[PDB]
């Protein structure tokens, strides 16, 4: 990231701190939790609303020392009153702005928000799991501010969880108790905390909604797939992702060794000796070198991250993913709760920045063999069947004689987002009680209000609605500003938070009390549907057939001779 966005972000960081002090009140309050009493503070928003803020609530023991890479344990209760008037640190991660490593291993907290600590009726509880490829993200309010949501009468909860190698190291050897998915196991225990404690904040423990975007969407889906969370919540929202996205899981058991070797390990490739080195390495050293772990073959085969959610090698007490996600959908308790899914109208536009560094990537679309689903493609991507499959992809996105960056970014939309959504919907249909799934398409383009991901994707002055453009209309961030109430952006905030709270409440996203929705007939998706219908969200709200459907079926035809793998 540029030296200009570095000084610019440095300034907004200083501004966000003064604004946050300014927006604090003297009104402290205490709430009960099963671990003891917590002290929150009332805060202000730039729209002159206010909310109770409880930050730095521990939901697990700090995963330090011998607990590093291990499943989380319950925290230690306390007498007295724990101070929750400040945020704790984020998980150790590489700062996308500076490139420096920041964060702390002591990161396993959640934040609770609401405009009314003593509502006259129990409220819907909405749990947000942030994205960031399982390697970045946080629940800090400079990024995920609760300011738009607390205009509504809900309780909003933002959780953190271990990221990167510290979140997702995985070793085969059953003696060392590092099966994998530590970071997901963090999310589970946070759900168990929210279940047993939301009531103390005016929340309804019987009406809980978990949602998230990108890696947070994959997370949300995982919480809907695993047995560990059965019955914990009642609605799910999958925003631009799910667990069968190709980036949402990986077999990384061999990569521990490589990481150790990058960090200076001397010795042989066995898990024990590998683990012992990793256990005493400085945390920021491990995180900083994660970028180097993937081999060039793996990057070629479109492996996006070295460490992430994985099929655990053996089953233990807190196991989360005992089988590949496709297999888990077949028995998942979550198939039988109300579900909303969606994507933006130009997902792959996010990859503008990557192409800017590697224009050689656009040539991958000459045969598209690298984007063939890996389970179908051969190692070298050279088999004639693989060239055939690649040809089908090529027909779907290469508009001319030579591929462009746009063809590329359009393909990515499908490879990373729409095709997995399709595969999940069809698998789910053959294994579900018949609970509705609703689709949305986010199509609202604006440069007048942005969020920090636009700095990373280099989305400055770029038209089209990219992956993460929607977050702007859900959460406040330190790049936001007060918007005129008649503006298209303000309306979109109102609609977006309106639809989500409505879905959270009823398991049905439609409300006539939401502006623009008066002609809307939002029907869910049925197994018999050949064509998906979705609520397309732009300056107006309109039910349409998903525009991406033709390309979606093109991809599915790659599985013509391998229907068992679809």
């Amino acid at each position: 990231v540029s030296l200009m966005e570095k000084l610019k972000w440095k300034i907004k960081c200083i501004e966000n701190k003064f604004l946050n002090y300014r927006l604090t009140t003297n009104e402290t309050v205490v709430a009960e939790t099963e671990y003891g009493k917590v002290k929150g503070v009332k805060r202000l928003t730039v729209y002159d609303d206010s909310y109770y803020s409880f930050e730095g609530i521990p939901y697990a023991q700090p995963p330090v020392g011998e607990l590093r890479f291990k499943a989380p344990q319950r925290p230690t209760p306390w007498d007295g009153v724990r101070d929750c008037c400040n945020h704790k640190d984020k998980s150790v991660q590489v700062d996308f702005i500076t490139g420096k490593v920041c964060g702390s291993e002591d990161c396993l907290y959640l934040s609770v928000y609401t405009n009314n600590l003593n509502p006259e009726t129990k409220r819907p509880v909405l749990v947000y799991i942030h994205g960031g490829g399982f390697i970045i993200g946080e629940n800090h309010r400079d990024m995920y501010g609760p300011d738009y949501f607390i205009k509504k009468d809900v309780v909003l909860i933002n959780i953190q969880y271990r990221l990167g190698a510290l979140g997702f190291l995985s070793l085969n050897s059953e003696d060392l108790n590092v099966p994998g998915n530590a970071g997901l196991k963090d999310q589970v225990m946070a759900l168990r905390w929210i279940k047993n404690n939301c009531a103390n904040f005016g929340g309804n423990p019987d009406n809980i909604t978990v949602f998230g975007e990108s890696a947070g969407a994959a997370s949300t889906h995982y919480m809907m797939l695993t047995e560990q969370t059965r019955g914990l919540f009642h609605r799910g929202i999958l925003m631009s992702g799910n667990a069968i996205c190709p980036w949402a899981n990986t077999q990384c058991q061999h990569r521990a060794f490589t990481l150790a070797k990058l960090a200076g390990y001397k010795g042989e490739d066995n898990d024990k000796d590998v683990l012992e080195f990793l256990m005493k390495a400085k945390p920021q050293d491990l995180i900083k070198l994660e970028e180097k772990v993937l081999t060039l073959e793996e990057r070629t085969n479109k492996v996006m991250f070295p460490f992430g959610p994985t099929v655990e090698p053996y089953q233990t007490a807190d196991c989360v993913l005992p089988k590949h996600p496709r297999e888990m959908v077949k028995t998942a308790w979550g198939n039988s709760i109300p579900t909303m899914m969606g994507n933006t109208s130009y997902e792959g536009l996010f990859f503008t920045s990557i192409l800017k560094q590697m224009p050689l990537l656009v040539k991958e679309l000459e045969t598209c063999v690298n984007f063939v689903p890996s389970e179908l493609a051969d190692a070298e991507r050279t088999a004639p069947e693989t060239l055939e499959m690649g040809a089908k992809i090529k027909k779907a996105h290469v508009t001319g004689e030579t591929p462009t960056a746009d063809n590329f970014m359009d393909l990515c939309s499908h490879f990373y987002f729409w095709f997995p959504m399709h595969r999940l919907l069809q698998l789910r249909f053959n294994h579900t009680s018949g609970t509705p799934v609703y689709l949305y398409r986010f199509d609202f383009d604006s440069e007048d209000l942005i969020n920090p991901y636009r700095i990373m994707r280099s989305g400055r002055g770029v038209k089209g609605v990219s992956h993460t453009d929607e977050l702007t209309y859900f959460f406040w961030n330190q790049l936001a500003k007060r918007m005129p109430k008649e503006s298209r952006e303000y309306k979109t905030i109102e609609r977006m938070t309106g639809i989500w709270t409505q879905f959270a409440t009823t398991g049905n996203p439609y409300s006539n009390e939401i502006e623009g929705m008066e002609n809307v007939s939002w029907d869910p998706i049925e197994k018999s549907d050949e064509v998906y219908k979705c609520l397309n969200i732009s300056d107006e709200l309109k039910m349409i057939d998903v525009p991406e459907m033709g390309k979606i079926k093109q991809w599915e035809s790659m599985f013509e001779k391998h229907r068992d793998l679809f």
